[PDB]
Formats: structure tokens, C-alpha cells, sequence
């Protein structure tokens, strides 16, 4: 079976107003999907707030919708016990819910010993504030340390890892994926479109011109994205794929975005039977509706799959790290 | 200081006879180096056997030679406790020594739970059979699980990792090396010449076109920089390991020098003592690495 689809709620309350956010949730649920991904930091708290007002009854026995949130060592907070508790308790209030289904450590706090953070997570779990524990942006060997500590201490083990993965960003495959398989974590991929770079709407020289509001220009985290993906090699690879699309399908070929999405669902190492999933991103209802349709499309012809491999090969030596 | 040099003894009893092996040890020790690396499996057991017969007094107080060996899931053996013990006890007999300075798990036994193997390694260390524990060919995350188990259980922690690393084989830098620094393991690099590719003796006529293109870039930089007094390709590759890699002599990191002959060893011992390379040549090695990073062999199994 194909990977699951998770709704990324990062723009809810930022570029997306309440109306469009609500519409997006409805569209996503109508497609049969159930999991929504937000975070304490998203839209400075508005993503969670918007979601918690939809009258969905999050965290209550009988909710078919599953909610994930995250605690982050940012905005002046760390992953010390008190700060982890502060974030989760705040998220529960914003989400108007008694427990979240999945609670992540958003990214590492290298200034707080991990066992301290984990002990806090275990206590919060024992209080009934979350069902499953997740990690994001931890290196493979940190995941293994965490799982070993949890096992030895009798603490809830993480069962989900959320990481950066797309057709031209595959660092996770080598060391992380086998670790996750070993310890029993399912993988949820973010940046499936490389923040929009894999839609093909950009050109390298673009950064040297004025650009409309987007992930790469005008976003609070645009610099992070330029450093991550704005490299000549990423652009040359996309170019190979666009060429193979035409050569194989002709002017009726699937679009670059269609290709990139289908790669995630049909040609990646993600496995539906392992519970793996793709987190869709969007900055408008229109984009989401488009993407939701693309998820249902089928596999690509081999020549195009080969082109994506070629593109990955071109950029591998400068792939952004999946860990921080 | 520069990284240390460790004698790789795998060919003692295979491509190298007793006479050459003995001479090789003398040449290595004459240069001031001290650590010798062997394994239960090397040369059908003859590597340890030959080393044991050299009269070095291994494992004893005042010995100036340090010896390493390894246990592997080979020859019908696994890394189950009884089999780890069996291999070390055999090695001690063959090496004619009461202990070894470093005992490795040679490569993973995915069929034996690692905590079972580790407990046996602890027991053997408590009997005084080895000083330090090492790992080889384990993936970074396995190293972390091992260290975490050892710390929680109060068992000897691994302090050495031996793995593949050379100027065009750098996968270990990304995930392995930070893990090793975190948990306190030094790193011993093997295959510093990438199977001979980095000697420049092979040409396109598994290594692909981009590999030979890489070597060409380095050769071109060497000629542009130094002209008629350029280091050879083999010299440059060795100098990269000792002067321009992420190995740190103050962390106890080292390079394993392999040999299939006394002559090859004497040549390589001389290269170790050569100096740094100019930046343009180092840049070329980086460019060569960038050409083949996407198809780097895994350092683990
Ligand atoms: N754990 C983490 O560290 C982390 C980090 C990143 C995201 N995530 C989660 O993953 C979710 C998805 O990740 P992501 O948002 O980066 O996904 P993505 O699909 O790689 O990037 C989404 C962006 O691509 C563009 N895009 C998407 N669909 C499009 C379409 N149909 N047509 C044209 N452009 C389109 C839009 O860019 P423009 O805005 O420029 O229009 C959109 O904002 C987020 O909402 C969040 O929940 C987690």
C-alpha cells in the first residue's frame, strides 16, 4: 500500500487565514486522511489555535482525526523539563484538547542532556498528555542513543521520526532509515517538494531578481531554505527530470510537481506497511487541493525515475544535513 | 602531532612469508611506531601465529609493541558469548601473550543480540584478557547503541573504531565521526589508498570514469603546483591522510598501513614522514571526492 498522507499545518495562521485553514482541513479529511501536523512554534502559536477551534474534539476518545505537535528549543525556550512541559501544556490549551496523539522533540537541544529531556517526556506521557513520542531532526546515532536509554529506563520509546526527504534529498536513506527500521519507528517525510523547489517554478538566477512572496523569498525561514536547496546543482537536476518527462510522455507529460509527488508515493523508500507517510505542505487551499489529487496518481515510467536518480547523484555531495 | 601509524598484519602468512613478516615488523618499529593490527581470521590464523613466534613478548609489562586482534562471525563462529571467548582465547594462544592491548568486534553479527556480545566482552575484560575494546564496520547508530548499553550496564566502553577512510572515501565524516567524538572513541583509518586507485597506477582500460577523472584532477594540481618535484599520487594520498583529513593525532587517531611486501611497507613508511600538501592539491582531492561521493561504498555492514 502507499504511504500515508499527513497535513502540514505550518502555514495555518501565517500565509493562510482561518477561512482557508478550515477549508483545507475539511478537504484533507474528505480525502480519507486523518493526521495533522502542527507545532508550538508554527505561525507563532496560531496554527494550533486555529486547529483547536475547528470543533474537531481533538484528543478525545472518538476523534478520528489525529493531532501531532512539537516542542522546540527556540523562541527562548530549551528542551529542559520545565520548557518541554510549558510547550506541551500550552499546545493542549490552544488545541482545546486533553492529549495529543503524537508529541515530537522538534529538533535537538545540544545544551540539555538528552536523558533529562526524555525523563520529562516520560512524565508527561504518564500524566496522559500524549500518546506517542516522536523525534525530528536528530541524527541516526542520537535516535539510537535515545531508544537505548528509553529501553533501559523503562520510558516510552519514540515511534515516529519526522525528517527531510524528497526525490533529490536522500541522505536519510543510508544510516537513518535502517536505524528507524531496527528500533520500530515509522518515518514521516517533510519537504517532499523541497519547499517548492521541486515544482520547477524557479531558476537559479532568480535570487538575483525581485521575487514574489514565497518559501524562498519573504518567509521568516527563507534563508534556511536558500542554504538548504538553492544551489546550481539542484537546478540542473530538476532540468534533467523536466527533459525526461517530455522525452517519455511528450507535451502531455505530467508536470514537475506531479512527478515529485509521485516519486514520494511510488518510488521512494517510504513504506505504507511500516506506517510511513508524506507530510504535504501548502500556502493556499488551491495548492493543497492540487496536491491531494497528485497523491492519488500512479507510478512514473522508469526513464523518469532514472532521471530523478541522476538528479540526486548530481546533488548528493552537497545535500543538506537531515539533522541539526 | 600527526596521526599514528598502525601496522596492518593481514598478509602475514598469506601473500607474505615468515621471513618477510619479521623484517616488516623490525622496519616498522625502527620508525618509532608501536601498534600492530591482526585478527583471528587473517591468513587462516597464520598472521597471529607468525606474530606470536617473533619473540616480541606481547601483552607483557614493558613491551613496547601494542597488539590488536579481532573476533568475527566467520568460520562457523558467531559473536555469541562462547564464540567471542573462543576466538580471543585462540588469539592469545597464537600470539603467545597473556592479553592484547585492543580487542575488536571485527564486523557485526546481526544474528546475535548485541547486548549478549557485549556482556561477553565485559567478562573477558574483567579476566584481564584485553585492555581496550574496539569496533569495526559498525554503523554510527550501532556504535551509539553499544556505548549507551555499556554505560548503563557498567561495562567497558569501546574506545577505538576502525573503518574505511581515504581522500576519496569520506562517508564516515558525516555521522560516524561526530558519534565517535561524542562517546570518546579514536578512529583508525584503513584502506588509505582506496584499493590502489589512489596510487595512480590504474587507468580506465568497482571504479568508474568519474573515479579516474578525479585522479586526473589531483595529478593536474600536483603538476601545476610542484612541477618536476611533485609528490607522486601515492605520496599525495598518504599525505592527505596525515595532514589534511579529519584525523587528529591528539585524539589518538591513526592510519593503518597495509602491506603485501617488505618493499611496499618500506616505501609507505617513508611517505608517512612527508609533509603537508599545498592548498591547490588539497582542493583537488576535495573535488575528486565530490565527483564520487554519491557512490561511496558503505563503511558498515
Ligand atoms: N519537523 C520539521 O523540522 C519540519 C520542517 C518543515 C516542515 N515540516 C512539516 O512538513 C509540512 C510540509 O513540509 P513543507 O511545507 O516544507 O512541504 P513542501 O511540499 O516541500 O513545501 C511546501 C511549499 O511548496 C510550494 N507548493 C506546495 N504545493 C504546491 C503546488 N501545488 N503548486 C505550487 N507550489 C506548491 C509552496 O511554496 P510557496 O509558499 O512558496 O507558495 C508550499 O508552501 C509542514 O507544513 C510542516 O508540517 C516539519
Amino acid at each position: 500500500a502507499r504511504p500515508a498522507t499527513v497535513l502540514g499545518a505550518m502555514e495555518m495562521g501565517r500565509r493562510m487565514d482561518v477561512t482557508s485553514s478550515s477549508a483545507s482541513v475539511r478537504a484533507f479529511l474528505q480525502r480519507g486522511h486523518t493526521e495533522i501536523d502542527t507545532a508550538f512554534v508554527y505561525a507563532n502559536g496560531q496554527s494550533e489555535t486555529i486547529l483547536g477551534d475547528l470543533g474537531l474534539g481533538l484528543g478525545r476518545s472518538g476523534c478520528k482525526v489525529k493531532i501531532a505537535t512539537k516542542a522546540a528549543p527556540m523562541f527562548g525556550k530549551t528542551l529542559k523539563p520545565a520548557d518541554v512541559r510549558f510547550q506541551l501544556e500550552t499546545s493542549l490549551k490552544r488545541l482545546q484538547c486533553p492529549r495529543v496523539d503524537l508529541f515530537y522533540l522538534h529538533f535537538p537541544d545540544h545544551g540539555t542532556p538528552i536523558e533529562e529531556t526524555l525523563q520529562a517526556c516520560h512524565q508527561l506521557h504518564q500524566e496522559g498528555k500524549f500518546v506517542e513520542l516522536g523525534l525530528s531532526n536528530y541524527v541516526s546515532w542520537e535516535v539510537a542513543e535515545i531508544c537505548t536509554l528509553c529501553k533501559k529506563n523503562g520510558w516510552i520509546m519514540p515511534t515516529v521520526y519526522q525528517g527531510m526527504y524528497n526525490a533529490i534529498t536522500r541522505q536519510v536513506e543510508t544510516e537513518l532509515f535502517p536505524c528507524l527500521r531496527h528500533f520500530g519507528l515509522r518515518f514521516y517525510a517533510f519537504n517532499p517538494l523541497a519547499g517548492g523547489l521541486l515544482t520547477g517554478r524557479y531558476k537559479y538566477q532568480d535570487k538575483d531578481g525581485k521575487n514574489p512572496e514565497s518559501r524562498f523569498f519573504g518567509n521568516p525561514f527563507s534563508q534556511l531554505y536558500m542554504d538548504r536547496y538553492w544551489k546550481e546543482e539542484h537546478f540542473n537536476g530538476i532540468a534533467l527530470v523536466e527533459k525526461a518527462l517530455k522525452t517519455t510522455y511528450g507535451p502531455t507529460a505530467p508536470s514537475m510537481i506531479s512527478a515529485a509527488v509521485r516519486w514520494m508515493y511510488h518510488h521512494s523508500q517510504l513504506k505504507g506497511t511500516q506506517g510511513d507517510a508524506v507530510i504535504l505542505g501548502m500556502s493556499s487551499l488551491e495548492q493543497l487541493e492540487q496536491n491531494l489529487a497528485l497523491v492519488e496518481e500512479g507510478p512514473l515510467e522508469p526513464a523518469v525515475v532514472d532521471a530523478f536518480d541522476q538528479a540526486w547523484n548530481l546533488v548528493a555531495h552537497e545535500c543538506p544535513n537531515y539533522f541539526r
